[PDB]
């Protein structure tokens, strides 16, 4: 006997009990005589054109690869829903929230960041938990990580990040003076590269890992009443991390590690669950906050804002065609119904164009008609037609203008977004000096045991070891900054593989 | 008040009726408040990345088009059904034609061939006359032209031909030069070219025509006996041609002309029709036939091969959506089901190649999955997977490898090409010569009479006489070849025209 | 003899005189035997796939057609150069403007706007006028029109309004329906809408036309010091329309008439140009403005803001190949140089978005490296990498992220926008009430003299016919309150056709 | 110090010294004032449209990724020459072989394959040789392997033998099950399956293998005659393999093992080098020739066919872009100057079509454009213009007919392919059947010393021991069916590792 995942084909083949096989159809459907040999003129005779079945089939083998996320190519995903367990609706009128009990179907998608597609999952990266929400108010996508802050807080630098968290333009190999120079040259990504290499930095399948919003978000009440907010999604499997001696061995054993768990978890009947909750910031509050309550490389002290339940994320039933069911999803931040709104997170809001932006080139225009990414718990009708691929209907005859004397979609009012003032100049206003450290302090001399303090202090020195020494320098004077013991004792480590 | 056509959105909005308007959505199902006007800061301030309605809206538009065929881009579609009045199984096992009395859904589209997008419909041009069957054994594409031949047998020159018939590649301008030197070059042209420049020409819309299936095919009756043959639609609807100035006046007063003739003959329960018969040969007749029975620029004389009858193609249903139903409509001659196969006629054979070739490119790789194109009358199973815009279940998870052990879609040795041996050195044989006179003499002299045969001298005339001297001398030539007679008219009208 | 265009192929052959013919060749470079005869086993033999030269050029042909302009699809274009005669530098600090007597490569290309590509060029429609600058500091596009205004003042109306001048969804003929149930619904388009209908909707040739920015756009000079301007470049031909009756002729004779007259006149050395002026308002003076600054259905009076000579666009040279440098070329308005900046005009706003965007998708990821798009006249050096159909070196092995300690590019800090001061709650502001006849009426009443709206009426009455009733009542009454006899002469005309 | 790979950026920084960093742009060439922070109005105000700095970059980062070889993907390349050291004249007329001395261009793309673009180089699994000659008679490609022989022996089963070395449809993991049920219910793999698990089946770095033509070719001199020749170029650095527990930990060691080894080889100048054999075989001793001489399985003996030499590959120069140069390299067998013409192996002539298709797709239309891929040691003239992302000037205003009067490019009657006569019936043939076990057994007692035989039994039973029992029960038999201790050997270490 085998497990679930390894006897995939052997369940197929018996759930197809004694019905006989369909018939091998060409693309058009035109039953095939022989597949398994060419046309040829004679037994050693040339390809004949003619043969088209070849052609079809080749053809078609020709292009079944897609470009691949241009980040967070590797990962996994699942379906499950989520159900209401706290009225949080005196906070938010998104239909998502209606009432206790109230349930909405999900899919989700697990993913590290840097690695491609032939990447390993057990490695030190942080990861991506992205929920999509098929609400009667079209679709809301939570694309949250592993971590409620990054490594930087404008989205001008992402990019350029991303560039310096992957190969080199020339050698394409991975690059610790890209990687280090970067970090170095801003501090602002202290606070996340200590989380990352903390213990946390390599969680243990993807059950076993908590998940965050990260940014600060809007919350309308159907009343006009807004509230600044965070959304928190615990694991209720419980945390779990991985030996670092252990990921590079899981690394080369099962590289898709993360994927059979999680998958062999459902199969299993041993579904995963996290629990959500968020925390509210009256815009009084934020008006208040010693620091930018927008800023994404900055968290909010759960003593001074508390979590609130709201409710459960439940994942049960494992793709069934992973290209067509996980692959092909589209996650847009931007996908918010009425109830949640943005803030002026200078990086979410960056995130409300990109994500759908490359969605239509890595998918296509139509992509948000692909099953997967089709908001069907809804009815999607308004005045936008054609483009290629295009299924559905393509909303038939309806009038393809609006306003119009034809009764064709009208807007719903009520679903307007809402009303903030904003005075000040259009200009680059600069946030690199946004306090870099404070919040790192309190979490090294705090949240860190002397015991994993130190395991960090490892951690960081084997990877900063690499990089040119100038380099290495920025980085401790960095470390220094937000504790003489941090940098002094990284220092420390880098001297003796210094020799 | 007016024609149906004109009468569109009134109708659409009575079927309304009661029902009232749809919310206006994204491409997300979000509702939008209001559609008409951006969000921006202050009345006269800047727009904002945060107004996704309008990004999600403008991106699409943005992405409306795709590439319009290569050639016969402009027509216009329909669908109805086939009807078999005959039993010809004793000739091929197409289960199309199983049972007299049998109907199959057929999706038709018309066009013109050099013309672009906007191009009038009324003007001197072959014409498309595309059908396609969706049958049990898949679908079959009958793409048919209203002429039984063709300006060339060699598919290699086709680019060339619809070169010369396009746009200079510089002014971007119709080139009379290009026009008239390749068909100068070419004498096996001048068949096509008499049918062209004659009453023929130009027929009145779309329903005043027949259709062709040009070259020679191959059926093959349940006992495996093999048969050549050629398809004959004839219009039930008579035989009209428009005039040259009429067809001028119509070019501007209304270019969409046969798209409005066929939606409204259809829209006021006229259904047009055409009874499709075919003629057989053997292959002892046909190693026998004075001519290559394969040749394009060639006809089936009715004396010695009498038409057969076979059933009858009723136009009964009007497009609901233009774009996903005639706009993304994919013929492939490749699609023959079993009981039809391909001849080796030169040009057959290369068709074989370019149509789905070309659909891979102008709608995408997955076009097959497009609704219309779907092959729905029966079921597709096979090993091809993923590929761009996957819709469907991409076969869910069964094997995807071939021979396999797990009960998986099988051959169909009852489908096998039917085997014809062949013989002889392989290389690039010449068939510029093969008599390009002999049935345009015929036709020239027997089958028009003296007003014909002045009309389709001054109709050449009149367009030639805007080439280089040296191609006219070159081109009366041909004509004489054809006639003394033929080219000297000519010549008269230009020397005239010189003036 | 004829004319230039005509003899394009003659003297491409002359152009090479003794020069010898080159070997055909595949797209690999491989020498080709014989480009006329496919590759067959025995005479009557069936076609190998080992023909790849047949396979090598089919393949291409099938690929040959890119989308076409989503608006603005059947066009003209043309190379020239802009010349400075004026010193304006005290407004702008732009380097095209830089010193009198400097000039600067240009690139332009004239259109119709809703015809697809086959559509005739002499039709009643906006007409589009681009000018590509290659600039020291990159490229700077001023796409404007041959109209200063506009029929709308909201992007979000664009698609709409777009659609709804295109074809009906369902049968895809222009539906007089759908144009006037969307201008009777929305007045702002009167005055559009009134200079269309009028003498100039259909000039003499591209070369007898104004081109216009429409748009508001915000000068900076040296010291930072903005204004606002409109920007005007006058046909040195004059002014010169076509009779509602020739145009019709012509429509059908020769569709293309537009495209003809440019090239013809180039290629005999009649160099057309235009002279380009500008119109100046401050910061004061737009503040007390009788309407809105930024409103694209308004105009700014010659009266309170004369017209200042900046230099001339001169056209010398035409395309070598249309598809290569016209067809492929592309503007974008987010073009603008350190010295030239936006309004918060709603609709160029949207603008600086949607061209791009399209050109993404039209063309590719890559159209700027398109020799006819690349900014050859400055240097690009970004962060930017990869990408399909990447040409160049991708910029080598420099470091691919910012900052950097590396010397790699870094920004200029002299070409920072000129901030603004901004302030209002962030919401969708109305703008339909915006006086929608004010300048409408003055248009009628003083531009025009009796003769001409008589025609404008009849032009107008001679469309708007077609439109249902209920619709000719809602556009008349629109008229109406511009003035009272405007409704009536319309309104006349309509008794009448209406029998 | 270390590493030259290492030391990447250093020496980039260091070679641009003495020089003034160049001013950051947009992809427009307009110089960007700060491209680290966003445009917003007030410090924690919203992000307007209005930066364009930002959607510029942004929406190019957007798209940097295309889709992956469909095999293959995984890889390292280099540039350097090949020099012809003998004659082999009185073979080929191809002027790559013309003279001794004789310096061709050359490219080359090692990699594994069935491994995504994230996969590790050490892994066992075939490698992939392909090298480009850059003649002045077009490009020739050599898609060679790292082996003589391949799985399979008809194109058809090649798209489903592919489907088994990858990932499961549903779970997505590396699947023993479908890879073993292919392969036992095709014995033909035998041979290469042997050598797959041989000591070879994992080279320590590409400098360490040989490269193989692998298919029997066909080679033309001068004087119409041709003959069957094989294509053999080993390593002049020797054949060095490494150990399954040592590629096992560079797994995760430095899964970019290949990469780094060859980009630092020709860095510190140790240009690596192979030699280039002929195998020949006239058309007599083809037709004598035992087997199917064109049997992808089977091999060609040195004894009675031996090596003859021709010249040298020597590789010299590294990339400078990564992705420009190696990753949009495309190789396509079709490619075959003069001289050298395909053979009648159904494999290879599936490969004639295979290559340039998908290239189309993951490339795009006008991918023989691409620098690298430019046949620039040769002058390309046709008639194929347009295709999307269209460089250089589509050959510019030269006529696009052929033929034609205009003295455009003529075909070489002197490039004529080889005529060989060919006869025989048409249909499907048979492979199955070609003996898949003698060349087998002269491995496992021949070829192959007593102690290989041992590891390599252990190597088959450590992978198949994940396989379904009555899979491995098959395995065994053809195991055996080459000789009885072999599936003994290999039967034993089965249910030992079965606990
Ligand atoms: C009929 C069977 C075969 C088919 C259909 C086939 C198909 C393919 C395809 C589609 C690719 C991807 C091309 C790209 O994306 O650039 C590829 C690459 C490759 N194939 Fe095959 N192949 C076959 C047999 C073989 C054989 C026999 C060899 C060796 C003689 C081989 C060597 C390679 C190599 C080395 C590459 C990588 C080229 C590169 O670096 O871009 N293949 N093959």
């Amino acid at each position: 006997n085998r497990d679930p995942a390894s006897d995939q084909m052997k369940h197929w083949k018996e759930q197809r009990a004694a019905q006989k096989p369909d018939v091998l159809t060409t693309g058009g459907g035109n039953p095939v005589g022989d597949k398994l040999n060419s046309l040829t003129v004679g037994p050693r005779g040339p390809l004949l054109v003619q043969d088209v079945v070849f052609t079809d089939e080749m053809a078609h083998f020709d292009r079944e690869r897609i470009p691949e996320r241009v980040v967070h190519a590797k990962g996994a995903g699942a379906f499950g829903y989520f159900e209401v367990t706290h009225d949080i609706t005196r906070y938010s009128k998104a239909k998502v929230f209606e009432h206790i009990g109230k349930r909405t179907p999900i899919a989700v998608r697990f993913s590290t960041v840097a690695g491609e597609s032939g990447s390993a999952d057990t490695v030190r990266d942080p990861r991506g938990f992205a929920v999509k929400f098929y609400t009667e108010d079209g679709n809301w996508d939570l694309v949250g990580n592993n971590t409620p802050i990054f490594f930087i807080r404008d989205a001008l630098l992402f990019p350029s990040f991303i560039h310096s968290q992957k190969r080199n333009p020339q050698t394409h190999l991975k690059d610790p003076d890209m990687v280090w120079d970067f970090w170095s040259l801003r501090p602002e990504s202290l606070h996340q590269v200590s989380f990352l290499f903390s213990d946390r930095g390599i969680p243990d399948g993807h059950r076993h890992m908590d998940g965050y919003g990260s940014h600060t978000f809007k919350l309308v009440n159907a009343d006009g009443e807004a509230v600044y907010c965070k959304f928190h999604y615990k694991t209720d499997q419980g945390i779990k991390n991985l030996s670092v001696e252990d990921a590079a061995r899981l690394a080369h054993e099962d590289p898709d590690y993360g994927l059979r768990d999680l998958f062999n978890a459902i199969a299993t009947g041993n579904y995963p669950s996290w629990t959500l909750y968020i925390q509210v910031m009256t815009f009084s509050e934020a008006e208040i906050f010693p620091f930018n309550p927008f800023d994404l490389t900055k968290v909010w002290p759960h003593g001074d804002y508390p979590l609130i339940p709201v409710g459960k994320l439940v994942l049960n039933r494992n793709p069934v065609n992973y290209f067509a069911e996980v692959e092909q999803l589209a996650f847009d931040p931007s996908n918010m119904p009425p109830g949640i709104e943005p803030s002026p997170d200078k990086m979410l809001q960056g995130r409300l164009f990109a994500y759908p932006d490359t969605h239509r080139h890595r998918l296509g225009p139509n992509y948000l008609q692909i099953p997967v990414n089709c908001p069907y718990r809804a009815r999607v009708a308004n005045y936008q037609r054609d483009g290629p691929m295009c299924m559905m209907d393509n909303q038939g005859g309806a009038p393809n203008y609006y306003p119009n004397s034809f009764s064709a979609p009208e807007h719903q009012p009520s679903a307007l977004e809402h009303r903030t003032h904003f005075s000040g100049d259009v200009q680059r206003f600069n946030s690199a000096n946004d306090d870099n450290v404070t919040q790192v302090r309190t979490f090294y001399l705090k949240v860190l045991n002397e015991e994993q303090r130190k395991r960090l202090c490892e951690n960081i020195a084997g990877h900063l070891k690499d990089a040119q020494l100038f380099i290495q320098k920025k980085a401790v004077k960095n470390f220094s900054d937000v504790h003489p013991e941090y940098g002094s004792r990284i220092q420390a480590l880098l001297d003796k593989y210094n020799e």
